[PDB]
């Protein structure tokens, strides 16, 4: 599924995404817009072999199993297939695993190189919060 910025927005707040280790919700969704363009079926395969899968892109080496990472170390105890599921849920209670894992944000490329630093607000300005 493709999710609309607000709609997006609402899902994560409802699942506690907001300020969830300090991270303001406009981060959230400023790092889904740039990893998958707000699609749950985003998959992008790296040089090393693993595959970052879902809105948040997540990766096959540590996180989740998709069956072709050897040596994957499936942190979330899911396969990667339930990442791209019109539901966010499984995929927002991997990332509050990322996210709290040390480098916080930092572990998502495109929130580092894009969000990071920026008014992150804009991404929820104008929602029904
Ligand atoms: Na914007």
């Amino acid at each position: 599924k493709v999710f609309g910025r607000c709609e997006l927005a609402a899902a994560m707040k409802r699942h506690g995404l907001d300020n969830y280790r300090g991270y303001s919700l406009g981060n959230w969704v400023c790092a889904a817009k740039f990893e998958s363009n707000f699609n749950t079926q985003a998959t992008n395969r790296n040089t090393d072999g693993s595959t970052d899968y879902g809105i948040l892109q997540i990766n096959s080496r540590w996180w989740c199993n998709d069956g072709r990472t050897p040596g994957s170390r499936n942190l979330c105890n899911i396969p990667c297939s339930a990442l791209l599921s019109s539901d966010i849920t499984a995929s927002v209670n991997c990332a509050k695993k990322i996210v709290s894992d040390g480098n916080g944000m930092n572990a998502w490329v495109a929130w580092r190189n894009r969000c990071k630093g920026t008014d992150v607000q804009a991404w929820i300005r104008g929602c029904r919060l």
